[PDB]
């Protein structure tokens, strides 16, 4: 099972940041620039990126899978054009997880016409536990998290066989 | 510490991550502190990750615990501007196969 729920509503959780300009040509939809459905790529809202601070207390009775991303721009100019804070940091924490991320600004080889990178991270939050996101830039925040229920007897198979 | 014992020595230490910069100054007065731990095979530099974590056991900072085995004749070096939980007691260990760790509630007689 999997219950997709909105961990951070788009219209209420980010009042100080722009949640509408985080689209790229590496993820096109019908020719238009788009992004992932479960993630929001926050940018500055007008020459300013105030410190981001959000928390989620797991009030569900079971385990929650939470996904986020860290962006590494190719240039310092791009870092300022997106976040306006050359020295930026991300901090993600739970009762067992705690990690600090710093951007790695460098020019990578172009794959999908992009010189920067996006690292994707996941965690499992137990019932009664909380997750905390702090940032001054370079965070791709969650939008949808997955409440998950476990039972043995499933798996992943790779097959070209048709389904009937 | 130079290992004058003839056996391997398990040495343990810790690194402290305060929740706030004010707490970094109230304990170490350095802000940009660092730790370096080095043996002939192990070398690592530690930097504090000063951020506010969810409260577990009424604490907001964290303590990462590290360990190493120092070989006979080898030396372990600790250097620190702050945030180091230094060793006090190390364990010289003798290996003999046939032991183990079992999880049981059975009484001992």
């Amino acid at each position: 099972s999997f219950e997709r729920f909105e961990i951070f509503p788009k219209t209420s959780s980010w009042p100080n940041h722009d949640s509408d300009k985080g689209v790229t040509a590496a993820c096109p939809h019908a020719g238009a620039k788009s992004f992932y459905k479960n993630l929001i790529w926050l940018v500055k809202k007008g020459n300013s990126y105030p410190k981001l601070n959000q928390t989620y207390i797991n009030d569900k009775g079971k385990e929650v899978l939470v996904l986020w991303g860290i962006h590494h721009p190719p240039t310092i100019a791009a870092q300022e054009s997106l976040y306006q804070n050359a020295d930026a940091y991300v901090f993600v924490g739970t009762s067992r997880y705690s990690k600090k991320f710093k951007p790695e600004i460098a020019t990578r080889p172009k794959v999908r016409d992009q010189e920067g990178r996006m690292n994707y991270y996941w965690t499992l939050v137990e019932p009664g536990d909380k997750i905390t996101f702090e940032a001054t830039g370079n965070l791709v925040v969650p939008r949808y998290a997955f409440t998950m229920e476990r039972d043995a007897g499933s798996g992943i198979i790779i097959s070209d066989t048709p389904v009937h």
